[PDB]
């Protein structure tokens, strides 16, 4: 059937947004691998483990409120299969922060280019919410890791605990 | 002409005044639905308040309009608040699906302001309807969608449960 | 690789572990998709949709719980595909509470076969672990969902919408 | 003969007497460890304090399990608290590891214990083991590894920083 609320919301822009949600649910499964890793006996760098784990639920936030937004213009949602994190283990704090910034860029660029496929149809609604809930967020978060990762190179063992201590639990 | 005009255009400040107009209109419209749901003969408070504060929600939306308009550099030009459509607006069913159609048109004005606005290349007047106007607008279509779906799904008894455990509180 | 914290903790009940944690994020995924769809405009209630919602999160901190155990006991967590909930629309809260109440009883099915497991590898703070955590839960929730699914049969339009404003809360 | 012994077996009772003595000869090594890490030469005050609680805990757990014995109608029977295996515990690292150990051997006694009751059928001493001394000695290793991975990572001033951002805080 027809939604009777569905105004100015196009089938692309429904399925943009549930491929947007999967990758939300994918991001926030990642960093919920991340921070269990980090939280092992071997590991032991439990502020890194709570930066991943509250990544994580923002992530799992950011999911929900799409599927809140797609409820409320009138489109079906659609689940798809939550794909498993790229890698079991993740090596040092170092390559782990690289691989949550490459993965926070993808997120990125899926959320510009769903903002350039709704002001293409026209969608002002759809764009309003992106910016004012998606963006400024985002990059706020890649300005964050960004500097993290700085930080990390900078004291590139001891420094890395370092880092933990004074950077991540502070 | 005036000093602080800027970026404002003429064809703008004529959507922004047929704007202000249908929202007036939709509150007179609201005002009529409240106080048809009030008689002796509907007895149905609830939904006569729901109106009443919708048609208050659309007088705002009028005023910060003007508010707006004001200070673009754009004069307002009021024109004539039209009547509502009936007297009369039967089950409250039927109401609802008239306050839904109201405010898709009105949703639809307010997308047609903004590309127009955007086609002009007037990003004030678009965030301002975008951060004032559309989710607004969204959120009431949304719960008068549900409001409908519940009016359908109690469908007498069920008119009256519905304004009792729905709509009172 | 031979952690020094592992101490009668064996690779069955860790597997075993690993695959409750995949069950319960299914779980979880499948009531989120059950609470977005109690949330539709054509479907419009919202205290089934909040039910389901508050019990994707217990199932979340249920997952969470048992990978933080996996990690005290020195095990490694293995994150496998979370796979997709089993139906897209759930029709009536009735049908929709059924396969809710199916879907627990099969998570505490799977809690006992762990447990009975666990007894068999004489590993006693497992099994006090979903004692204490996870069985007297699983076995409340599935008496409130016996409960809501015998007062749905009473109520059975009418009856399914005072079921939602007089029962579940908001 | 005791009027209130009941489901209560000669064996696991001699057990929670080991278990008691166990217990208090791990309070005995941890004192000695905290008490050596406040020393002139070590100058390390963050574990010894870690040592001093870990003490306070083990005896703690004795004091439980006397209590349990006598809750059960068994008589205790107190033995010789052995000195400490070793004067000096070098480093913090070669002292953790060393406490590490006592606690696998600690735990892998109450698993006996339990193991022991389990055959036995006495459910009152495995549900009071599982509510008051499994987790708590899990969590204690789980502790130990992390605090040993972090001596590992930050491995003389690695050491001191660990003292003074990990144990102090």
């Amino acid at each position: 059937m027809t939604s009777q609320i569905r105004q100015n919301y196009s089938t692309e822009v429904e399925a943009a947004v549930n491929r947007l949600v999967n990758l939300h649910l994918r991001a926030s499964y990642t960093y919920l691998s991340l921070g269990f890793f980090f939280d092992r006996d071997d590991v032991a760098l439990e502020g890194v483990g709570h930066f991943f784990r509250e990544l994580a639920e923002e992530k799992r936030e950011g999911a929900e409120r799409l599927l809140e937004f797609q409820n409320d213009r009138g489109g079906r949602a659609l689940f798809q299969d939550v794909q498993k994190p790229s890698q079991d283990e993740w090596g040092k704090t170092q390559e782990a922060m690289e691989a949550a910034l490459a993965m926070e860029k993808n997120l990125n660029q899926a959320l510009l280019d769903l903002h350039a496929l709704g002001s293409a149809r026209a969608d002002p609604h759809l764009c309003d919410f992106l910016e004012s809930h998606y963006l400024d967020k985002e990059v706020k978060l890649i300005k964050k890791m960004g500097n993290h990762l700085t930080n990390l190179r900078r004291v590139a063992s001891l420094g890395e605990y370092l880092f933990e201590r004074l950077t991540l639990k502070h």
